[PDB]
């Protein structure tokens, strides 16, 4: 390219920038939602139906008009959200809504100058920096297991569903806030399970969700995953989107291999990317991976003295590790409920 | 026709743009852009050593960077460049045409959104106190504009300009803060005295000390709410660099400055290049970017204090209405073709008493 279309490209990216916030707004603010339910109207016809004020909501309309999610009649002065684009911006669209992932923009942007005091300093930013993650992982990661853990992801390792029909005990490592261990809880209630996290945030919700809905075969437990007593414990091991983030990953790995009783299964789903660089250029989502990973993922390891193998970390390394932690026989699956994660299956001989 | 399986595309794309923005933007601050400019391909370990910085954050950094074409890189000597035709843009030898800074200003946006969301359901606005991160950045590239053209190219848009600074004339800046502005002219205008307004008083004394500091006679500073001024036919000239949107009470202060010009005077308002119709900005780079500074900045600021609210995209229809409301019946809207973010305004008084 020549220099005038440099330019272009980087100012449209401050649109694009600009815009993601914009979504990110109407998905928190139930805007996009509203819309999708609404025929072309009115900027105060809009803040109306939603039960906001007009002035804020007019601004946003303007961002998304100019942004081409919106549509407005210069004629009638009324705006409209395109159906074709409301069914990737909405709740109702369930796995599919994008504007999810769009508020994660503005919470990076929360901690640039806490992230960018480590490339002169070292160290890195805690988990504690970032309250709203929870929240947001939560979210993110909850679209993808009510969509597919139960009918699409399980069913990936042979006869596990059967399995878990005849009772088996089950672990959830970096569970999170225990959704997909409330829906497996609740899907095999003749099998025991149990869902691991360091946070008091994560457990706590994890915790709550089984006391009101009496789920008694779900338990939860605070541990580091660097540090257990379990072995020979488990027929089966989830972890979701949890390795590349920790301390001590290896040790992790091999944490989950003790705890696995012979002939059990890791089931590991992590983000799909290459370990080498050149072939992730290009891709969509690797600029989005790699500031994460250097916003979040990689600094939160790093701020324990942690590892720090970031987001992308990859497909080749991510296998290998498995294998130096005594995994065998692996093999890597995907679905297309999910583009972003692989699907590692892990097997221990008995 | 778009379909639904290209706007996610796009929309995907917009997700890594805001990405590599955030990269930039922490490229610039960190100063690695400009390293970058400096070197021949090297690896991510002699960047990192090369700009005083910790190699495992430069490496995510170029990553992101390498995937969002901006670095290129050669996988086969584990080597990165930062092209020319890229460097020129994003490097802090290009002074003001340094595209980097402008980045700055995801993070920013970011972090106010939660409050901003809130105003939604609540009214109100955020208060300009939780924005002083975003002031001085501001300030700090206006600046470097002023230093680039303000003597040379900004004044003499205004026929006849030049001359009544060189003989000396009555000069004031509203919402002069920093007072860059007012040392340049001072500095080139000996003749004329200048006087700065502002209300932030810490930009005041700023202003005074910096003043005395460079002996400058005919600078002056003081502080004042705009929209309580009782100044009467005091300027020859009146200069107002975008600062009119953010108010609480614009209409009053442009009242306020026709009535502190002297009958001859003339009023240079810089502000934004928008239209006030919306229908108009569409597919005009910006709009999307300033639509949401307004909305995150410019319009809650002013919200906060049960202000107007009209925003960074005000337009050009709009301000000149409240021009002639104001009281000015001669109003010229002049352009710089180098500039495209703003409107230069030359708003004359009558001379009849
Ligand atoms: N050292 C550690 N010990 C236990 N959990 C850890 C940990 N380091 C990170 N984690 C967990 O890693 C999780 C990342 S996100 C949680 C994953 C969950 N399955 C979901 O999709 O929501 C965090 O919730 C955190 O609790
Ligand atoms: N009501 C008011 N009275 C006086 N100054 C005001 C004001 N409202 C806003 N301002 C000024 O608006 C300024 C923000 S913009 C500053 C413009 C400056 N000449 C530049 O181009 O760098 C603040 O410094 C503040 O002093």
């Amino acid at each position: 390219e020549t220099t005038e279309e440099f330019g272009n490209r980087f100012v449209a990216a401050i649109d694009s920038a600009g815009l993601a916030i914009l979504v990110s707004v109407g998905h928190q603010t139930g805007l996009l939602d509203t819309m999708a339910g609404l025929p072309p109207a009115t900027s105060m016809e809009i803040a109306e139906a939603a039960g906001l004020e007009e002035r804020y909501v007019r601004e946003w309309l303007g961002g998304m008009t100019t942004g081409q999610i919106v549509e407005y009649d210069a004629g009638s002065s009324t705006y409209s959200l395109p159906a074709h684009r409301a069914g990737m911006l909405t709740r109702a669209a369930g796995p599919d809504n994008l504007a999810v992932i769009a508020q994660f923009v503005s919470l990076l942007g929360e901690v640039e100058q806490k992230v960018i005091r480590c490339f002169r300093e070292g160290g890195g930013v805690p988990y504690s920096e970032y309250p709203r993650f929870h929240k947001l992982m939560a979210e993110m990661s909850g679209m993808v297991f009510d969509a597919a853990l139960i009918d699409v992801v399980l069913p990936l390792v042979d006869g596990l569903p059967d399995r878990l029909r005849s009772g088996a005990d089950v672990a959830d490592f970096g569970c999170g806030s225990g959704r997909a261990v409330k829906l497996m809880a609740q899907a095999f209630g003749a099998s025991r399970f149990t869902g691991i996290d360091f946070s008091d945030e994560a457990v706590a919700a994890g915790t709550e969700e089984a006391a009101r809905l009496g789920l008694a075969n779900a338990t939860f437990e605070r541990h580091d995953l660097a540090e257990l007593d379990k072995v020979g414990a488990y027929d089966v091991i989830t972890v979701f989107d949890a390795i590349h983030d920790q301390a001590q990953p290896a040790r992790v790995l091999q944490n989950i291999y003790r705890a696995l009783r012979p002939g059990g299964v890791l089931l590991m789903v992590d983000i799909k990317a290459s370990s080498q660089l050149e072939d992730n250029v290009g891709v969509p989502l690797s600029t989005y991976l790699y500031t994460t990973s250097l916003m979040h993922c990689m600094t939160v390891s790093l701020a324990l003295d942690g590892a720090g193998l970031g987001t992308v970390w990859g497909r080749q390394l991510a296998t290998s590790m498995l294998a130096d932690a005594g995994f065998t026989d692996v093999t890597v699956a995907e679905i297309e409920s999910d583009v972003l994660n692989n699907y590692y299956i892990a097997r221990k001989l008995e």
